[PDB]
């Protein structure tokens, strides 16, 4: 095998990957930080059919940049972490 959500040949930047997952499922994107950013190698770890999972694995990857990424409904958020 089913869909799994990965970085592919196809994808170079977080963003454009993030766009090809949200169309992938129906969902919007919510980029929130000023600038798109390559993939970095350990986004290549990720391989999973679970939607909560992929953006889980990829918000800890981008985390020490301070962003997140996570489901908020139909959306895809990446945005800078929000803290208390």
């Amino acid at each position: 095998t089913s869909y799994t959500y990965q970085a592919t040949p196809m994808d170079g930047t977080l963003k454009t990957m993030l766009e090809r997952w949200a169309a992938d499922s129906n969902m919007q994107l919510s980029y929130n930080l000023p600038s798109d950013y390559t993939l970095i190698g350990p986004v290549s770890a990720i391989s999973t059919t679970s939607v909560q999972q992929a953006a889980t694995e990829l918000s800890a990857v981008y985390a020490a940049q301070g962003v997140s990424v996570s489901v908020s409904a139909n959306k895809l958020l990446v945005q800078p972490v929000p803290v208390s």
